[PDB]
């Protein structure tokens, strides 16, 4: 049987597999140069060649990129390999293939609140937090072009995966010294610049167009993503969601992720630490928010 979201399921009925199906895919490996098998004879996912299965594509996954279903397939291969273990009643990654930013931002992903647009994201990201992440890491990499093995950063994996989430909810009033602006969506909950939340409220030194200080209004969101460039931060109990750590040079460095728990606990793929108090080079801080209004 062929299909194309894996709950919508086509019948189908020597030759190779490619020259019947086009390009097909078991279990996210390529089975386009082999032949039919008393084995083989089940499920097989298939790029889609007619307008059944391309809105179907559509409607699990929220793109038409023909490669997508290629390197989603190509990046599952990998992902079933690895091991993900349970630590601290979080679902991590053991490392492998250089996925300490994507165990990371699996860790961090667990503790904000977020609804995927796509169904396909949806469903693996509840299974996810079941303990088998192996799909939903497999589409996180298919949805940011990249690869495995490949380094990536995780404020920027999570840009481009709060791009596929609901956001319009979200909203940021930033005012500017008077000029005010509003963001939405991603904007409203990512900023650069600094990883203390407070000093986002309080005001932050900016460029002025006509030399000015940026300070938060308003915030109505789930939670807030605090970004900065690798510096050491201090942590304290209670004050932070999460935070990914980074420990190296650029591109090259490692990630590791530490939460707060009743105590600091750090995990870094199935490792975890736990310290009372934390001080580490920290990238991005990430605080938990419903509704906030400025008393200025
Ligand atoms: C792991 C990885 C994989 C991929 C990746 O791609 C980035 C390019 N992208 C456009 C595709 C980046 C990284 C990566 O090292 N990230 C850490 C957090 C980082 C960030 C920043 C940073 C971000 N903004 N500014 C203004 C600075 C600086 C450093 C360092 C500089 N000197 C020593 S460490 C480290
Ligand atoms: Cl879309
Ligand atoms: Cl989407
Ligand atoms: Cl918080
Ligand atoms: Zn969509
Ligand atoms: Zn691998
Ligand atoms: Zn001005
Ligand atoms: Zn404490
Ligand atoms: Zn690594």
């Amino acid at each position: 049987f062929t299909t194309v979201d894996n709950i919508n399921l086509h019948t189908q009925v020597s030759m190779t597999y490619g020259q019947q199906f086009g390009p097909t895919y078991l279990d996210g490996a390529d089975v386009t140069k082999i032949k039919p098998h008393n084995s083989h004879e089940k499920t097989f996912y298939v790029l889609p060649n007619d307008d059944t299965l391309r809105v179907e594509a559509f409607e699990y996954y929220h793109t038409t990129d023909p490669s997508f279903l290629g390197r989603y397939m190509s990046a599952l291969n990998h992902t079933k390999k690895w091991k993900y273990p349970q630590v601290n009643g979080l679902t991590s990654i053991k490392w492998a293939d250089n996925n300490c930013y994507l165990a990371t931002a699996l860790l961090t992903l667990q503790q904000i609140e977020l609804k995927f647009n796509p169904p396909a994201l949806q469903d693996a990201y509840y299974r996810a937090r079941a303990g088998e992440a192996a799909n939903f890491c497999a589409l996180i990499l298919a949805y940011c072009n990249k690869t495995v093995g490949e380094l990536g950063d995780v404020r920027e994996t999570m840009s481009y995966l709060f791009q596929h989430a609901n956001l319009d909810s979200c909203k940021r009033v930033l005012n500017v010294v008077q000029q005010q602006t509003t963001l939405k969506g991603v904007e409203a909950v990512m900023y650069m610049g600094t990883l203390s939340y407070e000093q986002f409220k309080k005001g932050v030194q900016i460029p002025c167009t006509c030399g000015a200080t940026k300070y938060l209004v308003q915030q109505e969101s789930p939670f807030v993503m605090m970004s900065a460039p690798p510096a050491q931060y201090e942590l304290k109990h209670g004050t932070f969601t999460c935070a990914s750590e980074y420990t190296g040079n650029y591109q090259c460095g490692h990630y590791k992720h530490i939460t707060s728990k009743e105590t600091l606990y750090c995990i870094d793929g199935a490792l975890l630490t736990k310290s009372s108090e934390y001080k580490g080079p920290i990238t991005d801080v990430f605080y938990k928010e419903n509704s906030y209004t400025t008393t200025i």
